């Protein structure tokens, strides 16, 4: 099982080689290869993620923005390079004039900086930090396309930071803290000396002025910022730091976030976001001038960062590493309510309790699937549900639950990779719903600390079970 | 003053003819005409709107989805028409194969329907209702472009509904109820017999089979559904109904939502969303077959609906009709905290109170701007703020507020178009923040009823004042 299987099973995406009813042709012969089509299970995950990541960044001091999806190629001519980059871009014509489907957000984010400088000059605080849940498109050859990992259109948790020399170490370190918070609290992935690695890619000093552009002062200023931040990371968590001479991009040095994971029992890297310094953009958009003239600042840095990276790619690796198991906030189905019918008259109270709990949870904003089952069918109903829908929380309602007034409630424990059984007492349906909602609130609690609010985007996904 | 002015002043968008610092060229010579660039004030409005509209639709029973931005033109060949529509589309090549930047969501939404039918057949409920905050691009000539009203890329509160004959009247009526809820609760616009009109556009029966496609049964079934729903609307609200023979689109009849507004003192229409029946799509995507074969249903309807329509367009007209005044949830600046310094030692308590209230509101997730002012400067500081930033709530902190322990708090009343003064007692900073937060919660209350949660996307916009 790959993410491709898990994505189809949880109904996060449409499978490109599934046949369209009545047409019998693959969905991909309508949509194009490499264009992931998110489905009904995937919709709420995408809104929820945007919402959490936007609020998380706003609480950490980033200005959240949404930038256009197309642009004149003048925009990408000014940024560079552009005889090269042209080749990864989808271009088109309006009306003689050349336009592109945006392959990156950076130029737009710098325009927004430039617009605020123009209106407010030095009243604008620095560091200036702008975040976007941004939608980018790039040329990928048909043979390069693979599931959700390499695609033609995808989303990034993209940010740009314009930071003076005196605050740059703290900003780098903070982004690391951001990565760690999102991993631990949204995804329930532990970040520590045993699971995480930071990789620095630096210049070769002999080649500054040629394969690495810019001046020595630039490179040393940035490389030292990455070494100091990395040194604080290592001191606080014992996370190990790797440094590669001559691996930087031509426009500045960088840091990569790497999770260490294991098969089965193979040790592997799972590469995530990045902190990329840029010496090209501040020249091409005259940022050095602007910051010197308006703020009197001579040492400033420009930085691209993503915590997850490509969101599709992150979700893909995540589906595989976690075998389809989503954190509660992002689970297509949050509560699966399972009525275990017996044949007898107790079925009426079972069916009323299940139905009422189901409506109550939906009113509270949860994603809920009701499944009718039986004592003899239960075993194979559950097996089907666990192998496919993987609901975050199963609630079993049988004769026993009705007579004892205790729900049988099974939350999936992401660390142990096992269900854990809770016995939740209730007086009546209303009260069962309150108590289930309380459990959910405990499961949403880490996300509330990132973003203030856990998103409730309700749905009745009964038809999936 | 047009929306173009209000949008620039509230920092919702970048003005295309503003000059880029240091370059002195217009922003538009980088971006392209007709491509609205939302700015820092506009970012949180866009996330907030997506979030509220998505949750509102999920609570009303729509499945929320996000569909790709590009697609093979096979997708638009199957839907029609396509020698015609080709001309409004941005097209491009991958790798020999023709692709388009999506001009509409409909084909994608039908693929998602078809995908669920394939996996779950008749377990899928009907009506099937899918909602998307969707991003669409269309060719518009340079002379057609105007502000936010006619643009090249824009967003819709788009939905598709596949409804059997027996439930179609209720669905039409419900969409109307949706329009009314969003207007009244998100936008604080009254919808009644004095302010609202519903326009039906129908076939000419003599031309069914020619300028209006489909069969008589189709048209009569749909036109009666619109007349019955309209008749219920009129009975419940006395809203007047207008019916035009021969104005329907070639593929089915429709209903348009129209607000009646006034200058100055001219009566004008403000056209909003639509309910469009479609007889073409169910043929082109073989939906009639699919619904008959899988559900045994012979009478079914396919419907496109938007409540706002183009979101950019709606926001534009809104900015003009309300002279820049946003509802609290959508206001770029939610609380403006204004320290009225005196020169004396009381300035220390004024500055500490303002500062603490400001940090406290930010922690609660609000968008906050602090302005330092003086007794002599106040008058012209406020005038500048009211003419430009238009904060939802002004909080004045002067010597008097400190000595009496009562804040001077001015909420803008959207109906009367005037500030209204509240006297809010406090014991200390913490308590002032609780009491301000309570006022905000009262202002967020109508949005909580649409969507369960009012979005808090915080920002420090001090630099704007
Ligand atoms: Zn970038
Ligand atoms: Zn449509």
């Amino acid at each position: 099982k790959t993410h491709i299987d898990y994505a189809y099973e949880l109904d996060i995406t449409v499978k490109p080689d599934s046949r369209v009813p009545v047409f019998n042709r693959e969905f991909a012969t309508f949509t194009g290869a490499g264009v992931p089509l998110f489905s009904l299970g995937g919709g709420p995950i995408r809104y929820a993620l945007a919402e959490v990541l936007a609020k998380f960044h706003a609480r950490r001091g980033y200005y959240v923005v949404e930038t256009p999806i197309i642009a004149s190629t003048e925009l990408f001519k000014v940024s560079g390079h552009i005889e090269f980059y042209r080749n990864n871009m989808y271009l088109f014509d309006i009306e003689g004039h050349e336009f592109a489907v945006k392959p990156m957000n950076c130029p737009y984010h710098i325009l927004l900086f430039l617009n605020e400088v123009a209106k407010h000059r030095s009243k604008l605080p620095l560091p200036f930090k702008v975040f976007e849940f941004g939608r980018v498109h790039r040329y990928e050859p048909s043979g390069s396309i693979y599931g959700l990992l390499r695609v033609r259109g995808f989303t990034q948790d993209d940010a740009h930071i314009i930071v003076p020399g005196g605050r740059v170490i703290d900003v780098v370190y903070d982004v690391f803290e951001e990565m760690k918070l999102v991993l631990e609290r949204l995804f329930k992935l532990g970040v520590s000396s045993e699971t995480f690695k930071v990789r620095l890619s630096m210049s070769d000093k002999s080649l500054i002025g040629k394969e690495f552009m810019g001046s020595k002062e630039e490179w040393e200023g940035a490389e030292e910022a990455l070494r100091e931040a990395a040194s604080r990371i290592n001191e606080k968590y014992g996370i190990d730091i790797v440094e590669l001479e001559g691996e930087a991009a031509f426009y500045g040095p960088k840091l990569d976030f790497i999770m260490m994971v294991e098969e089965s029992g193979v040790s592997k890297e799972w590469q995530m976001g990045t902190i990329q310094f840029d010496f090209n953009l501040p020249r091409r958009f005259r940022l050095y001038d602007v910051v010197r003239e308006e703020f009197g600042i001579e040492e400033v840095y420009i930085i691209h960062r993503a915590l997850l990276g490509s969101i599709e790619r992150f979700l893909g690796v995540y589906l595989e590493h976690r075998r389809g198991r989503m954190p509660f906030t992002l689970a297509p189905i949050q509560f699966a309510v399972i009525a275990v019918k017996t044949g007898g008259e107790v079925d009426r109270e079972i069916e009323d309790l299940a139905s009422s709990i189901a409506k109550g949870l939906l009113d509270k904003g949860f994603r809920v699937a009701v499944k009718g089952s039986s004592k003899t069918g239960l075993s194979s109903d559950v097996r089907h549900i666990e192998s496919t829908a993987k609901p975050a929380v199963n609630v079993f309602i049988g004769a026993k639950e009705v007579r004892e007034k205790v729900l049988d409630v099974r939350v999936f424990d992401l660390e142990s990779m096992k269900r854990r059984r809770l016995a939740i007492a209730y007086g009546d349906a209303a009260d069962a719903v309150e108590n289930l909602a309380a459990v959910a609130e405990e499961l949403e609690s880490p996300v509330r600390s990132l973003s203030g609010q856990a998103p409730r985007i309700p749905a009745d996904f009964s038809f999936m079970l």
